[PDB]
């Protein structure tokens, strides 16, 4: 039945404390620049619409498409044009044009101030009101991450606040509640940008980028699974995740709630690794499912090449209907294979319909086909072969010293992006050694190339909106499948002219002397990204040689007795020493 108050359905499912919290997710990513008690308004607003909705769903409004509703509030602020420019041209369209307008404003790099944590100040906050600061996470969280996905949020928000609970009773709050914020952050962080990745995938490669992802994903976590269970529950997921890039984030919430449901009520079918979430509330059920373990493969699973080589009549059923059977080799080939990469199964799904393709028009095409694993193995072998020399240079280096070989192998093939993109991106590659080299085996490569996609995803995001590198434009928009093995083979661009010597990025005041480790070695990267544009063909002796001077001098002007004195009159030996070093 459609005679329905969206606005009093998702209200009734979802109950008013996540109601609230979604709206408040939902402002927060459209408008990031806007207060926390202005968006707090509107989230009052609409609750309060929402509530005569379910009293009276035959109200004036209350047939409204709960996206027209936000839509609206959206257009009635004051301060839209004033804050958001041309995003106030939105406001002239209908929906869904309206929609799409408004996520075309959403800033991926809004470059907020820097959220630090002083415990003694948050514990008082979380003290004197427990609601606010939850919606305080919520707002800070989804308006530095617009494409948060955003039930995902609220469990984030109801752990932080479990967080503050147990710390804040403790006499050092500090060292309680530090280590804790530490882990948030970096699971937030992931989190961001997977969903990011997903955001970008069905706007720039279809949904049927995503659904693809997303088989291989689910046929490994449900190997026992058949492949039209992996189809359903990958079709109401990918639903799930579009309605939440599309901004749509109650929809996303209830209908996520639905898919946990589901997957509960046939854990059985799926897999006995659900047994432990299928009786948690809502949030953590879903939570719990999304980061199940691999189930174990079942034994008697027949070999792969039975059906794809072996067999007599690979053409005519690939022919009869490519897409499935293409949907169907995924399926079976990352069910039996836990400790490949989701990307590597895809590569592994594309060459096969490439061989197919090729080998099906020829005059015996068994001949030709019956030897296509021996033909894929290459998809294999590479990956594994860059995992272990990425990783022992991980292990020789540490992560400095592998976020600084980054740096230098970055900046030589993309030397046009912003010197603060490249250190971001090669500080967040580096982590990937910390959080992958150390893993069993089998995990070491799914790992890898899953935050690469994760980080890759993130440098095209930001070159979307400002490109500046051809090189960059093609790995980025060619094909989400070959975006980490196209970065791989990018060398040193050939087309980059040098920029003088940026002098600045090697002259310091004495405030350099106290800033934070972290702070002093993005300094540090800095500098090093900007040699590199300078002399892209500078060796690597003559890189350290500079690096190494550059630390010496810093040490020594920050044990000097007047500071700023010693970096202002030595500084300019710095400057020249490091021009003959590059001579
Ligand atoms: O209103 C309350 O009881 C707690 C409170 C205090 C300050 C600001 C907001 C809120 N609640 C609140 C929150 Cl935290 C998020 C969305 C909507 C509302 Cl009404
Ligand atoms: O730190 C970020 O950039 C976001 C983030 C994610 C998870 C946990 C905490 C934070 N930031 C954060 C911090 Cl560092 C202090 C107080 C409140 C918040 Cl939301
Ligand atoms: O760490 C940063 O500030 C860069 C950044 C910005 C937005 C979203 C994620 C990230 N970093 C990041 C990424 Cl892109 C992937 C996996 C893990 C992390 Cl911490
Ligand atoms: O068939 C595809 O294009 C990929 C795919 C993957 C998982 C689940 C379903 C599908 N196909 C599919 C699609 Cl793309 C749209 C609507 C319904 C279905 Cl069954
Ligand atoms: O980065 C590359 O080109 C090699 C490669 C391929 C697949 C997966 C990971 C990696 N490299 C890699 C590894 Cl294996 C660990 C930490 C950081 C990086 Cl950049
Ligand atoms: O290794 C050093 O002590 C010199 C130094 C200081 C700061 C930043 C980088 C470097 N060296 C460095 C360089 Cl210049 C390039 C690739 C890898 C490394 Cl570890
Ligand atoms: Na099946
Ligand atoms: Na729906
Ligand atoms: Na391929
Ligand atoms: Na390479
Ligand atoms: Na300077």
């Amino acid at each position: 039945d459609t005679h329905k108050s969206e606005i009093a359905h998702r209200f009734n499912d979802l109950g008013e404390e996540n109601f609230q919290g979604l709206v408040l997710i939902a402002f927060s990513q459209y408008l990031q620049q806007c207060p926390f008690d202005e968006h707090v308004k509107l989230v009052k607003e609409l609750t309060e619409f929402a509530k005569t909705c379910v009293a009276d769903e035959s109200h004036a409004g209350c047939d409204k498409s709960l996206h027209t509703l936000f839509g609206d509030e959206l257009c009635k602020v004051a301060t839209l044009r004033e804050t958001y420019g041309d995003m106030a041209d939105c406001c002239e369209k209908q929906e869904p044009e309206r929609n799409e307008c408004f996520l075309n404003h959403k800033d991926d790099s809004p470059d907020l101030p820097k959220l630090k944590p002083e415990p003694d100040t948050l514990c008082a906050e979380f003290k004197a009101d427990e609601k606010k600061f939850w919606g305080k996470y919520l707002y800070e969280v989804a308006r530095r991450h617009p494409y948060f996905y955003a039930p995902e949020l609220l469990y984030y928000a109801n752990k932080y606040n479990g967080v503050f609970q147990e710390c804040c009773q403790a006499e050092d709050k500090g060292a309680c509640l530090l280590p804790k914020i530490d882990a948030m952050r970096e699971k937030v962080l992931a989190s961001s940008a997977r969903q990011r990745l997903r955001c970008a995938s069905i706007q720039k490669f279809g949904e049927r980028a995503l659904k693809a992802w997303s088989v291989a994903r689910l046929s490994q976590k449900f190997p026992k699974a058949d492949f039209t269970d992996v189809t359903k529950i990958v079709t109401d997921l990918t639903k799930v995740h579009k309605e939440c890039c599309h901004g749509d984030l109650l929809e996303c919430a209830d209908d996520r709630a639905d898919l946990a449901k589901y997957i509960c009520d046939h854990q059985d079918a799926l897999s006995s690794k659900l047994k432990e979430c299928c009786d948690k509330p809502v949030l953590e059920k879903s939570h719990c499912i999304a980061e199940v373990d691999k189930d174990a493969v079942p034994e008697n699973l027949p070999p792969l090449t039975a059906d794809f080589a072996e067999d007599k009549e690979v053409c005519k059923n690939y022919q009869e209907a490519k897409d499935v059977f293409l949907g169907s080799f995924l399926y079976e080939y990352s069910r039996r294979h836990p400790e490949y990469a989701v990307s590597v199964l895809l590569r592994l799904a594309k060459e096969y319909e490439a061989t197919l393709e090729d080998c099906c028009a020829k005059e015996d095409p068994h001949a030709c086909y019956a030897t296509v694993f021996d033909k894929l193995k290459h998809l294999v072998d590479e990956p594994q072969n860059l995992i272990k020399k990425n990783c022992e240079l991980f292990e020789k280096h540490g992560e400095y010293g592998f976020q600084n070989a980054l740096i230098v192998r970055y900046t030589r093939k993309a030397p046009q992006v912003s010197t603060p993109t490249l250190v971001e991106i090669s500080r967040s590659l580096g982590k990937v050694g910390t959080k992958c080299c150390a893993k069993p085996e089998s995990e070491r490569m799914p790992c890898t190339e899953d935050y690469l996609s994760l980080i890759l995803n993130r440098l095209c995001v930001l070159h979307e909106k400002t490109p500046v590198s051809e090189k960059v434009t093609k790995c980025c928009t060619e094909s989400l499948v070959n975006r980490r093995p196209c970065f791989s083979d990018l060398t040193l661009d050939e087309t980059y002219v040098p920029k003088p010597f940026d002098e600045k990025f090697f002259t310091f005041h004495a405030d350099i002397c106290t800033l934070p480790d972290t702070e002093k070695q993005i300094k540090k990267q800095t500098a090093l990204v900007e040699l590199l544009k300078h002399k892209p063909k500078a060796t690597d002796e003559q890189l350290k040689t500079v690096m190494e001077n550059f630390v010496a001098f810093v040490d020594k002007c920050c044990a000097a007795d007047d500071k700023e004195g010693c970096f202002v009159l030595e500084g300019p030996k710095l400057v020249a020493s490091t021009q003959a070093a590059l001579a």
